[PDB]
């Protein structure tokens, strides 16, 4: 077994919940607010998780932040994609918040959710395992291509270590396909692309009580 | 060991130089630079379409899928081209032998942010010492792995990806045994290529929005 990959499994964060309020009228506003709150709570956990990635803490705090700033959305997206592998045309943002097509339209996330579903499809066909998922996650962070990195060589070494862990895992656990590690790496471009779409949509995406009182 | 068939075909199919040929009668300006790049791009894209037909297995996909792949990866192929041509240079982008943009030229063209992002790609490939054989293979892989949402025959496209991926892996095993993970490191550069290309396409349309390209037939229609 690969020590780094096994270590990554154990450092995997605990499940987080959306906890949507059932007495609140279902709406785009509710959905988006639920997702935003869920994301922020997942991110606090992600920041702590990173510190357990072998080598991450040896980087400067400036570089640690740069990597996290460049890859935070890719980590969130990869999480949802993974939790959705055993579902059909649905996204498990959380055990207590699974979105189907109709819910996506109502939240104005049809396009974006379908892109995320594109990722789920590829991973389904490859039968992505938990070991591969957590290693790819760490790789996405290490390979986030921030332009503000101070020690390029230290980040490259970080990438090389996680990359070796993945090929080592793939070499022993999947001899039926000697190109499986490469196929995993080839899914990163779509992850980066979908992550970019999500971030772009987040910005693109009031106080009626007080407002009505100001007019009164 | 002798290069496998795929890499051999790609090296032979590699297009001859293409010049930007900016109009000498037109004074320098942001509009000129952008007009020049657009014209070069269009001629390169014509050459790229013919080049793809020479990629083993591409002409076997339906014409709809051939189109989808090309419509998804055209900018990545063009960007990988400029990046490769700029490897032996420093802080300058070689769009063509007759069109090299340094920083001050980029600022004048309004392309500083985009060109700086393209130079980021150059920097990575320079440290890896990207070779021509790896370059032609990556262009082909970028085309097959473009991730279009309009693919009809997913398995056919997946097979094309595997054949090209194998060509790279085999090339690296025989040519760079000293680094058992060199093929993987090449593949890991694709995300930045996708990111920079998306950034370029978006900047292009923001340009045509606040205006862009000096249309030839335009003034003729008005003078007529
Ligand atoms: C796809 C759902 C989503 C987010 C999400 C994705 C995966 C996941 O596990 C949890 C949430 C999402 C929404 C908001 C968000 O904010 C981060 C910034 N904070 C500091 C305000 C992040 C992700 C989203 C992204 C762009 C526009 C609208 C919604
Ligand atoms: C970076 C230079 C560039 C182009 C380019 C890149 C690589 C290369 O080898 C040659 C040019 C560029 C400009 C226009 C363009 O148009 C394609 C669409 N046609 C059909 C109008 C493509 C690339 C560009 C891209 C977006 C905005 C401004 C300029
Ligand atoms: C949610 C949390 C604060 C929790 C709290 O109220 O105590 C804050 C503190 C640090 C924040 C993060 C940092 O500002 C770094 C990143 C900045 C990006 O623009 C968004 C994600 C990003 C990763 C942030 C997510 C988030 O809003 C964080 C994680
Ligand atoms: C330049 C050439 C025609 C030039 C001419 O002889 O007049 C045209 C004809 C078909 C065009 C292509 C097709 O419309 C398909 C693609 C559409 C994308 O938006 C740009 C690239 C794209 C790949 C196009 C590049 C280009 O503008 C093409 C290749």
């Amino acid at each position: 077994y690969n020590k780094i990959v096994s270590h990554l499994l154990v450092a995997e964060p605990e499940k987080i919940y959306a906890m949507p309020d059932p007495t609140v009228p279902d709406s785009d506003i509710k959905a988006l607010t639920t997702l935003c709150d869920l994301a922020d709570r997942e991110l606090v956990v992600i920041i702590g998780w990173a510190k357990h990635i072998p080598g991450f803490s040896t980087l400067s705090l400036a570089d640690q932040m740069s990597l996290l700033q460049s890859a935070w959305m890719e980590i969130l997206i990869l999480g949802v994609v993974y939790r959705s592998l055993s579902f059909e045309d649905e996204l498990v943002y959380a055990d207590d918040y699974i979105m189907d097509e109709d819910q996506s339209k109502l939240a104005g996330l049809l396009d974006l959710n379908n892109a995320i579903l594109q990722l789920v499809k590829k991973y389904k066909s490859m039968k992505l395992e938990k070991e591969e998922f957590v290693t790819l996650k760490a790789i996405a962070l290490a390979n986030s291509d921030s332009m503000h990195i101070e020690d390029v060589e230290a980040v490259q070494k970080l990438q090389d270590v996680l990359h070796e862990a993945l090929q080592d895992y793939e070499a022993g656990q999947h001899m039926e396909d000697p190109r499986r590690a490469g196929k995993m790496l080839m899914t990163l471009p779509l992850l980066r692309q979908t992550s970019t779409k999500a971030v772009q949509h987040f910005y693109n995406i009031p106080m009626h009580k007080l407002f009505l009182e100001m007019l009164e």
